[PDB]
């Protein structure tokens, strides 16, 4: 993490509440004098040394990644207070809340573009040996041009083997990605709705899966089912997912084929 000079940071408005303090939007002046929009997280006054370590830990992890679909760390402020993390700004906020405002208003190709971006970011994360463990639409940010980026460095999003015995792998992230795919095509519906956690676990283990979202292309529902294979070795790798979505983008016509209990037994 680059140490930023605090005189280069302006804080304009509060846009959210974080675990360790406020989230704000603002501006950062780069060494080149270019001014960019940024998000700013501040560590709350009177922090404990553990809180400081956990706070800055996110920056340490995020700083290892340089990719168009991973939130960009601009730097940190530690030598003055409040302590701060500064990232690129994403005008349209969290993906799930954004889609909920626009139910059925985007084209399939727009949605597939979002999904391809998320998959590309995950492909790089997994390439780097990072298992996210919290991949969910609420942890994806989306900017003014609808570019989606992985952020946040959860039973409904977690693979059965990770729930069963903490077997977290890039293949359990692929499971989570399948859930994100369902979330996106459902415009931010909650996975498994408000089912009791114990029933989500039992149903999924028994082979039940989320149903196809309204007007969901068959190709995309099949990709969900592939991400949700019980045997994690049968799930696609993220490189394959990116390839699949790139084909659908290249062949928009294929997206026109559309797909007892709420959940379906696969
Ligand atoms: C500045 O440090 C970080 C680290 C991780 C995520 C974010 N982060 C951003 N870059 C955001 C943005 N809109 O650009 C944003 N909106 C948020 C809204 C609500 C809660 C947390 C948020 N968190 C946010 C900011």
């Amino acid at each position: 993490a680059k140490e930023l000079d605090a005189t280069n940071i302006s804080i304009d408005k509060v846009v959210g509440a974080g675990e360790f303090g406020e989230v704000c939007s603002g501006r950062l002046k780069l060494p080149s004098k270019k001014e960019i929009s940024v998000a700013i997280k501040t560590l709350k006054v009177g922090y404990t040394e553990k809180q400081r370590r956990d706070f800055l830990g996110e920056a340490s992890i995020m700083g290892q990644f340089d990719h168009p679909n991973i939130i960009r760390l601009e730097g940190v402020v530690t030598k003055s207070k409040p302590v701060m993390i500064v990232t690129e700004y994403m005008e349209n906020g969290s993906l799930d809340s954004f889609l909920r405002k626009h139910d059925a208003q985007f084209t399939v190709i727009q949605l597939v573009g979002m999904l391809r971006g998320i998959a590309s970011g995950m492909k790089y994360l997994s390439d780097m040996g990072y298992v996210h463990r919290d991949l969910a639409a609420r942890n994806i940010l989306i900017n003014s041009n609808l570019v989606c980026k992985v952020s946040d460095f959860p039973i409904r999003w977690t693979s059965p083997e990770a729930i069963a015995y903490r077997k977290f792998t890039s293949a359990s992230d692929v499971w989570s990605y399948g859930i994100v795919l369902w979330e996106v095509m459902s415009y931010g519906e909650r996975p498994y709705w408000e089912m009791s956690n114990q029933d989500v676990i039992k149903a999924v283990d028994e082979g039940y899966r989320l149903p196809p979202p309204m007007d969901c292309p068959a190709a995309l529902y099949q990709l969900m089912l592939d991400c949700w294979q019980k045997d994690r070795n049968n799930r696609p790798k993220f490189e394959q997912i990116v390839s699949i979505l790139d084909k659908l983008i290249r062949n928009p016509g294929s997206l026109k084929i559309i797909t007892p209990s709420n959940l379906l037994l696969d």
